[PDB]
């Protein structure tokens, strides 16, 4: 009669999450070949990347210099908060302003390279957004750890009604069903997935919450896939064949975090340890990080991320292409000629043995 | 027919047990500031504490120190048995006779600060009860390893016949519905959870007897909830994750063990191994507690527990600041204005995976 | 339609295995005391241990010595094979021939100490168990690894035919409630459980053949209960934890290896390491011991078993004391007088993350 | 009204998969000794074994002598394709010209040892294939990562409609059931079963594509097994339980790759480091080893193998030996007299704890 | 060379000599590097027994 898990409500354990590591993608009839597969995929409505990827707003790893970087790969950038308006302003008209190296740049209309800004909620970051959109940003990441309040719903919409058809409007995190739809509802062009996986995260230790990605990208489909609303899984990524799951779960674009962050083209000064080189990396919500602009991100002190180190990695051409190499190597096995091809793949799951 | 895992009765396994690290706290639609959450829960059914945090009742975690700084920062601390009589009626005799800056100060109708006392089962516990309850105690908690014997039921029994109007009464550790709903036919005021999973336990080694203490919260709220008799998750608890995750199962209250025992408030002597400061900190089963006031807690060499040393934290209120904090991100993810409404939020389960 | 593990047969995997590790006991009402529970347990159908445990037909493990000192403990002890029939025969005489120190002492009607013996499968087999009987012993145990063979099950019931009066016959491993119902229909007095378990036993490495404990113990008593024959769980057992959850899954007797063999009345000198005291344990199939009268064990060099060294451990005395203690805090915990009862009490399954 | 794991779709997550150390086989009633057991099984439809192991057709594995050593032991070797044409077929000419010391070896008509040879997919595979036969190869292998290519079924279907009366076609790597059944229409004489389990494969973690042994090798059975087309269990073997576990699911032949790295008749010269004896190991789609002819086993830089070193193991003999003693353990265990029968073995599953 | 022109005709010569293939003794394999044994005539493994006059001998 009872739960067997304990207690009378059977929706007192919501679901069984599952994470990156708990599938894999199984082989399906391929006539495709890996040098051809077509990897471009929607990032709004109205932009499309060549390349599916894209680099996360953190003042460890966008800034101008890696926003025009991302830009010529064929990804995007989207810039960070954590400094003042004119700084950020200042940025984006840098990369606005900045011939046949790069086939696969991402350009407006008028030729110039795209990039994306961050901003919070309040009037402060009302005053931001406006800023940015003068300045000539195209899309505006409604950054929030938790999207579903109902003041991140007010700017969206807020946004949306305003500079709505001169830019694009992304939501916050999110990690269910019911608070994709109230984000799609709000007018949202993209939503952008993910409550606590990340890597310098420590949101599932200082407060117990969270949602494994998978689950979390198979939910917020769910919900955005009827209405045609692109989805950014954001958080927990580490190698290409997670890349290739996460768009196998229906997510549109990858945004990265560390993997991007020990490149030459990130922000901070190369350090040496005992002849190896390494970059900083620190969260949004980490003490040093927060002792400012984006101590907002939380409603703020209780850290709620850590610093640390990565090695160096290079030039960042290198990286975005391994990670193409190895998402491209993923569609040739499951045969799929687009990315809304390999969004229909179906997965395996594996038990612990398989990780051990 | 016959059972998956072996025989033929599908009652021998009785059920799959979660512990802490099983579950995760899933994002509800949050219109809640962490800086403006009411953290206030019941301790027993007639005493309310600002901050949901008791201490435990072990000789090297709480005595008069450590009870004047718990009910100062909020809460509350239940003084030791390892001792004999008088001292501890000494101990109770100086919380209650002994400052602005605390606010949050827990105090009975005369403004004099709140504190618990932990009694045992048997004649001299009668008399240690009788004596305590003529010093001014405020609740007398039945400690045993095991509340489910009819001695422990007899004994809250006869307390609250005897003092219970003046005093509340805590029954010892359960871990399942019917020793909950037992207790509570007793007349316990307040029922504490948690039979195995203590950090210094040895129970599931020795006698392999133990129950994972999220299914076990939920067992005894189902069992308890129903009369309006409080519950205190007492054991495992690492994190303020962990908190708002035993919070969330079902229970008012968290008893707090290794987390509070490197504190200045704690007893003991520091210990300096490297440059690096340490306290001790010992169950009260292990062969050098029980060497006696707490021997007779098993009715008892075979020690059920053992000794180590916690790195030094500093001050209580910086632990509890920190850990009401981490409550404070997780009530405001979940959406939960209140502790009763954080009795309400849901889990995901996350597999082995999701711990690597 | 498929099986979700893959093909078509639903009994391909035929069942989910638990182990030790696996399970916890459930506390239930008690009215015991730890002090006066009565661990006095069936070994076969005739014979009543004051303390289920029996010593391993190892020639590491048991030899006079051990024999005399585990049936004084009120248990008992089984010499193993590996030498000549007149060296056994001699070391049987030896416990039989050898006042108030011991009160648990095992005895039969003449007072003198109970001992067993194991034997092989063959002639030379059959004359070392003629030699055996008219040596003294009480118990036959026919010590197989796989016993689910032909010749095994006809070599108990020649055993119960000739000798069957005078003492019992026990059947060797078992892993499955076939092999044990076949056992029982031979005559068997007593079922020996366990394939695979063993620690230093590589059959699961090595032929990828094996059963967790628990579940074999649940499905062999299955059979053997409705006819009265008692079951004896062989191997994995490293605490007095696992012997409490033998007991409970419905075993009558554990039998110990590796937690005996580092104790003084163990064969084999003490091997000094650092300044730390060690003794050899290995098992019967090892590649050592198998180059030989325990050759026969897997009809057989392949060696099934591997060489180590256990700490020493002291007087065999304090460890059946510890692992009694052990054992009656389990009863005391579940509410059981008897082994009876205690065969009769719950577990709950812990995940993964209750293991770490 | 969702699927637990997420979604609406309850096919995206097709299955759970399980690997080697996810089952144990369980005992059965046995009349069998393990030196008496037939191992011998079919390896195509034409070609049967008398030793059931056939060595990989990696540059690092198989060459004119561990084909002739493999003969010899009563296998098979499949000679790699990482060199030119005119050397493959002076491989294979050498194996074909190369006396009671080994009564297990395997000969054709004709007196000669077997031998099998590696192909690709193209013009310049077929041109290979053809001089290979020309040379009097016995079995030729279509060899590519991702056997459900359009191309690899029509390279399949043109081999044997050339060459199908004189040479056995064996088609590559699947892991599905469809992917068996369209290499069985196509006319394989058997089918090669493995994507991703490797040991010094990086398929799972550069692409994310895999696909574990246990449920793969069903699948591919289910497939197959009505058609009487052989499957071969290629990849994770690491002890001799998982080839007694592989041919319990199905499989009549598995295929060695690490477990004859370290032989002395696998080709490398030997590596000597602190008196210690390695030889090199890897992947034929590693960076190093693809640094033209086994380039394009993935439509190729993205290495998706690795390089790595393994102990000497010694004589091949030895091993093959060992490994065969392990199979006859199983094969007594479970009661099977012949493969055919242990294919018709049950499994356990065993929990995580098990693996600890 | 120095020995020599110090006024010595000859040098007898020990360790220098021990390890060669011709010398007798069990070569010894040490973390696949080749050794040889090389004891003076008073050591312990050598004295203890013919040629004990060799200090009218045990230290
Ligand atoms: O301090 C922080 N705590 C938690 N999440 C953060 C923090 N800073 C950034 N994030 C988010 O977490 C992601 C982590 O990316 P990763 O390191 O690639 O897993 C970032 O891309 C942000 O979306
Ligand atoms: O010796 C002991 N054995 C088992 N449990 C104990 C012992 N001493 C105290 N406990 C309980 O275990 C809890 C451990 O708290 P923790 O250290 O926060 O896990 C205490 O609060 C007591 O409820
Ligand atoms: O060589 C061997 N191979 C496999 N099992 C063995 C061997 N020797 C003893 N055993 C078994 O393992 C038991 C002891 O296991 P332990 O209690 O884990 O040491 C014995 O009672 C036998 O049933
Ligand atoms: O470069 C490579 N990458 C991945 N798999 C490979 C590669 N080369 C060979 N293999 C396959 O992986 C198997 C590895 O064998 P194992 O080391 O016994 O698991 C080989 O027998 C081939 O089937
Ligand atoms: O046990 C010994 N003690 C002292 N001198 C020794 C002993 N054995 C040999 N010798 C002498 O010492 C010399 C050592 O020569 P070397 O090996 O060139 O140093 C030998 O050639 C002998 O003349």
């Amino acid at each position: 009669v009872p739960v067997p898990t304990g207690g009378d409500d059977p929706t007192k354990v919501a679901m069984l999450g599952l994470t990156f590591d708990d599938v894999l993608l199984l082989p399906a009839a391929s006539d495709v070949v890996p040098a051809t597969a077509d990897t471009s995929s929607q990032l709004t409505k109205r932009i499309r990347l060549r390349v599916p990827l894209v680099s996360s707003a953190m003042d460890t790893v966008t800034e101008s210099r890696m926003a025009i970087a991302m830009a010529r790969a064929g990804g995007m950038g989207v810039l960070h908060r954590n400094l003042p308006v004119a700084e950020q302003a200042g940025q984006v008209e840098t990369v606005k302003r900045s011939t046949e190296q790069f086939p696969l740049s991402t350009k407006d209309s008028d030729g110039r390279l795209l990039v994306g800004a961050a901003v919070g909620v309040g009037d402060d970051a009302w005053t931001r957004a406006m800023t940015l959109v003068d300045a000539g940003v195209d899309v505006l990441i409604v950054d929030t750890a938790h999207a579903h309040n109902r003041g991140v719903l007010d700017m969206v919409s807020r946004l949306k009604q305003a500079v709505g058809e001169r830019v694009d409007v992304v939501g916050g995190n999110v990690a269910t069903r019911a608070a994709a739809a109230a984000l799609v509802e709000a007018g949202a062009d993209a939503v952008k997935v993910g409550v606590g996986p990340g890597s310098i995260c420590t949101t599932r230790v200082v407060a117990g919450v969270g949602a494994p990605q998978i689950t979390a990208i198979l939910e917020a489909v769910a919900a955005c896939k009827p209405y045609g609303v692109p989805v950014i899984a954001d958080g927990g990524l580490q190698y290409s064949g997670d890349i290739a799951k996460a768009l196998a779960a229906g997510a549109s674009t990858a945004m990265l975090g560390s993997l991007l962050a020990g490149t030459a083209e990130s922000p901070g000064e190369l350090i040496f340890v005992n002849g190896k080189q390494f970059k900083s990396y620190r969260g949004m919500g980490s003490l040093g990080a927060m002792q400012s602009y984006s101590k907002d991100r939380y409603f703020q002190l209780v850290p709620e991320g850590i610093e640390g180190r990565v090695p160096f990695r290079g030039p960042l051409g290198t990286v975005i292409h391994q990670l193409t190499g190895g998402l491209r190597a993923a569609m040739g096995y499951t045969g799929s000629a687009t990315i809304e091809q390999l969004q229909q793949a179906q997965f395996v799951q594996i038990t612990a043995a398989g990780l051990k």
